[PDB]
């Protein structure tokens, strides 16, 4: 599907400002996003509340306690985590997620923007629930659930032969794979349209070395190991067409702060870019490259070194 186009409203641009912060966690993150005036338009129905009083205890993140859970935020936060969670719902909560999730991938850039703009390193807590939104599982779910139709059994049947991550599925033998793979030819065509398109990459990056008040350039590039056919995302859960698109972020992990950033699309067997930072401040500082991808989980990379002032 299309999901109908939108501008976040300028409106929940001064409202996620003015509730977001260094310091916001994963669960402060979801609740801002669920106040966005963008959703009265998600159904509210009489008997909601009580369904969804019920819902909450099931579900991981509270609610903020001392705040009313008569409004759509109440359903939209928790819907949401039912998403993550993958619960079943009844259809008009169905109905709704799915009019939610239509709404959600604008929201999420923006608090993206808002905390790197402010140089916020938390910015890539925000990157880890824009993944989790796309691919309907929370960050620390086992990486394998995201690939379609991996039910509990396949899972526990991964484990005993310490297969982890999507790579490793792959870099199996064949019936090995068959043993694990035990679907129906129908079901392996979605598990095959997952793997795919499912990224690999590779991070490298050079400088100039040597400075200060002034900017200095970095070049990081970025390799795949096969030019995509395409871009298009494969996501069981997330029921509109998503293009597949990564944020490059320098940072400084001790002092949390996030030097630049850089949203990319890597459609190439091989990419360069290069962001331009400020130079720190004398002595020395331990920074690190991301490269995280908006669509999947555990595909992205890092890698750190030291400038010396």
């Amino acid at each position: 599907l299309i999901a109908s186009h939108y501008g976040v409203s300028f409106f929940t641009i001064q409202s996620f400002v003015s509730s977001l912060s260094n310091t916001s966690t994963l669960k402060n993150m979801l609740y801002v996003l669920s106040t966005a005036v963008e959703f009265e338009s998600v159904p509210l129905r009489k008997g909601d509340r009580a369904l969804l009083v019920k819902l909450s205890k099931r579900l991981p993140l509270r609610f903020p306690e001392h705040t009313s859970s008569g409004s759509v935020s109440f359903k939209v936060f928790l819907l949401l985590q039912a998403y993550f969670s993958r619960l079943e719902l009844p259809v008009d909560f169905q109905n709704d997620l799915k009019d939610i999730l239509e709404k959600v991938v604008p929201l999420i850039n923006v608090v993206v923007d808002i905390l790197s703009a402010n140089g916020y390193l938390n910015a890539t807590t925000a990157m880890d629930l824009a993944q989790m939104l796309i691919q309907g599982v929370w960050d620390v779910d086992n990486p394998l659930r995201q690939i379609p139709h991996f039910n509990n059994k396949i899972l526990e049947k991964c484990k005993e032969i310490n297969v982890e991550t999507v790579y490793d599925i792959m870099a199996l033998e064949d019936e090995e794979r068959d043993e694990i793979l035990t679907l129906t030819d129908s079901q392996l065509a979605q598990v095959a349209a997952f793997v795919n398109n499912y990224p690999n990459v590779e991070l490298t990056y050079s400088l100039n070395n040597s400075d200060s008040g002034v900017k200095q350039k970095i070049t990081i590039q970025l390799t795949r190991d096969v030019e995509p056919e395409n871009l298009q995302v494969t996501s069981e859960k997330y029921p509109f067409d998503k293009l597949e698109s990564w944020w490059l972020v320098l940072g400084e992990v001790s002092k949390k702060e996030l030097y630049a950033i850089k949203k990319v699309t890597l459609n190439k067997e091989t990419q360069q870019y290069e962001l331009e930072f400020d130079t720190p401040t004398s002595g020395k500082h331990n920074l690190t490259i991301w490269c995280v991808c908006d669509s999947y989980l555990d595909a992205d990379k890092e890698l750190s070194f030291e400038i010396n002032v």
